[PDB]
């Protein structure tokens, strides 16, 4: 398959990214507590639900969660300003919560099942979202341990990406006070953090975007 792109909402996201996330990839975000990372989730999930045109691939999405932070209200907040309906923008996100690392791992094998039956509809999955995808692993195990799980996870997640042809999005929290990077199993890793006046910073770890959390999710 071609390599497809979500827009993120935020034209100047959009160019640093080349026209949005791919398809076929995982693209991981990290950064403080609080520098956005889950709206520029949420955001995702509707953008991805729009036609080519407007920068969406008319997709599915599923959402493993793993700290409560999904916010249906802020979804149709959301599409309501994209010019989509919410009901119909809802209805097409598969939502779990993760109990835990190994039910996390579960979640990404039940997510195929899902993949499988959309694959040849109007509405295949395209955006699989884990947030967060360190957290559970940094809780329970200490760091050896902890390497080799996250590595079976994120192989898992690769081979969905492109196997299947879809977008997948991982969220990491990584401060001074804890957190690390995925090394350098990311297709992608993007660093986000505040800026003055309530502004989001983005930037490609190895120019910046800059935008605004809005009712439209992210915009420039």
């Amino acid at each position: 398959a071609t390599i497809g792109r979500i827009s993120t909402g935020s034209k100047s996201l959009d160019k640093l990214l080349g026209g949005g996330i791919e398809t076929q990839a995982i693209t991981e975000v990290f950064g403080e507590f609080g520098s956005g990372k889950t709206q520029l989730a949420h955001t995702l999930a509707v953008m991805v639900q729009l036609p080519p045109e407007e920068g969406g691939l008319n997709g599915s999405v599923m959402w493993i969660d793993t700290e409560n932070t999904f916010r249906p209200e802020r979804i149709r907040e959301i599409a309501q300003n994209r010019g989509l309906d919410p009901d119909e923008v809802l209805k097409h996100i598969a939502y779990a919560r993760a109990f835990n690392s190994n039910h996390q791992m579960l979640l990404v094998q039940q997510a195929e099942d899902m993949i499988k039956e959309l694959l040849n509809t109007d509405r295949p999955v395209k955006l699989l979202i884990v947030d967060s995808l360190t957290s559970h692993f940094r809780s329970e195990y200490a760091l050896a341990e902890r390497q080799q799980k996250l590595a079976k996870h994120l192989a898992d997640l690769h081979r969905l990406a492109n196997l299947y042809d879809i977008a997948v999005f991982v969220t990491n929290q990584v401060q001074a006070n804890g957190g690390h990077i995925l090394a350098h199993s990311a297709t992608l890793r993007v660093y986000l953090r505040k800026g003055k006046g309530g502004k989001r910073i983005a930037r490609l770890i190895d120019g910046e975007a800059v935008f605004s959390i809005t009712e439209k999710g992210i915009e420039d």
